[PDB]
């Protein structure tokens, strides 16, 4: 046992390896997103930025975990971190559409880490939870169905207009 | 009878009341219309701003009719602030002729305070009238009908794309 | 239902609407103290600031719900809101004691809200009470609390030497 | 006639010269209480510092009827200065009732000269009262009642305590 362990029970320790392995996940499908609007013949390069931002993000948030294992005296366990579940992403309300989703399944194993860290009776992991992820999680949701509502209320994905207008003045 | 009060008729005090209650009741139908933009399936944000800021300038205008109460010394009597008309807004232009309704509504009422100061011979109230509130309320309406021709101009309510186009152009 | 919405109980979010109700009762009861302290014969102008300082506060703590409830995907609905109790304060003591209850009232509706949140399971919920409401309540508590101390050590509500004392040392 | 005069009503004209006249009264009765509190046995300086600037405001408002005067092509025509109702004030309650009792002779006179200029339709000389003079009038009537209901609350005239307390806070 880690000299300074307390308190941290190898259930939690294993569920932090899972999330720290699902913030790469999300960091690698944004990426990928990332790569798809910066092609020649999709070509929208502020949505192409954001989506690089987000992959930063995410990946900062998967160092945090890291960090966060070391400091409680568990044991980082890594996994290969599978491709993103598509190769091209449509559109910008298909990719949103589909960032979303990922946002919520994070959020979900955020919420599931929780509730086995309040069953263990862990309070230092419910409040790292609590104060580092759950917010962010939130705040970034709200923002993508924002612009998911814009994206439909333009006329996408018929409407290459609308598409052009967004770029150009919602994610500049 | 208060010591400072001069010239003052208890039913200029009784208006100044009534027109305190309707300041805080516009500031409330403003605050709905914030909320109702900021959600999630609206993400109007530039157009929710817009009456945020409109909220705030109504509850101003009630607290310089308390302070106008206490220094003709008048009394302040509270009554409850009623609930907005409506709980959604239905889009900017249902929102801005909302608006626009309310705003004269209001002008409407501190025109008839105004008759009332005249017929009572309260030069103090007409000129605080005429010099702190009737001008505002003509900029504010002349402000609101030009929104409003825009926003027809732009197609809406069917046109989404100028419903954009009008929140990142119009009210940034 | 909203495509945001994640963990979100109805129970939850209607709380958050009384609760925002309640935020805006406490405002409008401070305000109510402000003009009470303003007037020629109470002639308060310290206390009265402190007041209408707390009227505000209070409304920005309503906005912080209106942002929430949207934020989690639930929709602000507004009801009436209430006039103060009283239409005259007393004295400086009385309308502490006031003042007091009230922040008791809402502290005791926080506390409220956060059991229903642990309840239904919704940590994000009970963190931001937990953040950004219960730790300004109490210290809001504390400082009414010391104030009434003070008042009357000062010998209200008869001591008017004391009343005057109190306005011009310890809210200036 | 003068070159420059048009719809001057000789009435408001003459009008305007009892009015300097007592704006100029006013101004040596304050100057009268300035000396008083000066005196070593009353010793009140910032109580008579209050009223030495009061009698330089109504000098000042005295010099603005002289301008008002010339521009409209009246005639200044000047008459005693009458002295002050008393000699001395007795304290600072006395002298706080008197210039109340003095700033509500004014205002009424004010307000009796917009009653002549409404009568003989004189819209500048009506907006010059109106925005020049009328406004400061409730400003100083509040200010001054606000004191009283101070020094009455501080015990005077018997409290000399309360005297030298509000001599050292109220008027610093
Ligand atoms: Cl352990
Ligand atoms: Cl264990
Ligand atoms: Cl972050
Ligand atoms: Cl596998
Ligand atoms: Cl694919
Ligand atoms: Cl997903
Ligand atoms: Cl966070
Ligand atoms: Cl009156
Ligand atoms: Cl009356
Ligand atoms: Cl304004
Ligand atoms: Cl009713
Ligand atoms: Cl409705
Ligand atoms: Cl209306
Ligand atoms: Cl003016
Ligand atoms: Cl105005
Ligand atoms: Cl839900
Ligand atoms: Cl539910
Ligand atoms: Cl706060
Ligand atoms: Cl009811
Ligand atoms: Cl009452
Ligand atoms: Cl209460
Ligand atoms: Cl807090
Ligand atoms: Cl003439
Ligand atoms: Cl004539
Ligand atoms: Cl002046
Ligand atoms: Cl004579
Ligand atoms: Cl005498
Ligand atoms: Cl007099
Ligand atoms: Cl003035
Ligand atoms: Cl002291
Ligand atoms: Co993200
Ligand atoms: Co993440
Ligand atoms: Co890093
Ligand atoms: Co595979
Ligand atoms: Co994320
Ligand atoms: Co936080
Ligand atoms: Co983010
Ligand atoms: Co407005
Ligand atoms: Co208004
Ligand atoms: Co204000
Ligand atoms: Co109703
Ligand atoms: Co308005
Ligand atoms: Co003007
Ligand atoms: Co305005
Ligand atoms: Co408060
Ligand atoms: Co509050
Ligand atoms: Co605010
Ligand atoms: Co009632
Ligand atoms: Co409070
Ligand atoms: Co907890
Ligand atoms: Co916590
Ligand atoms: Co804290
Ligand atoms: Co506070
Ligand atoms: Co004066
Ligand atoms: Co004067
Ligand atoms: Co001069
Ligand atoms: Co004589
Ligand atoms: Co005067
Ligand atoms: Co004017
Ligand atoms: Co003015
Ligand atoms: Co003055
Ligand atoms: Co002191
Ligand atoms: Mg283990
Ligand atoms: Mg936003
Ligand atoms: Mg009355
Ligand atoms: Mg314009
Ligand atoms: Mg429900
Ligand atoms: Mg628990
Ligand atoms: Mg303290
Ligand atoms: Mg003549
Ligand atoms: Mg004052």
């Amino acid at each position: 046992v880690s000299q300074v362990r307390q308190n941290y029970h190898s259930d939690c320790e294993a569920a932090v390896n899972r999330m720290l392995n699902l913030e790469l996940y999300a960091s690698y499908t944004y990426s990928s997103m990332y790569a798809f609007f910066d092609r020649d013949d999709v070509a929208l390069h502020n949505v192409a930025e954001f989506f690089k931002e987000h992959s930063h993000e995410e990946r900062e948030h998967a160092e945090k975990f890291m960090k966060y294992q070391n400091k409680r005296g568990g044991r980082v366990v890594l996994q290969d971190i599978k491709k993103p579940e598509r190769d091209e992403w449509g559109n910008t309300l298909e990719a949103m559409q589909a960032a979303l989703q990922l946002e919520k399944t994070v959020n979900q194993a955020l919420l599931d880490l929780h509730k086995l860290a309040t069953d263990k009776v862990d309070p230092h992991l419910c409040e790292f939870l609590e104060s580092e992820y759950l917010e962010e999680q939130v705040k970034d949701i709200k923002r993508i169905g924002d612009f998911i509502t814009n994206l439909k209320r333009l006329g996408l994905p018929e409407n290459g207009m609308g598409e052009y207008l967004f770029d150009k003045h919602s994610v500049k």
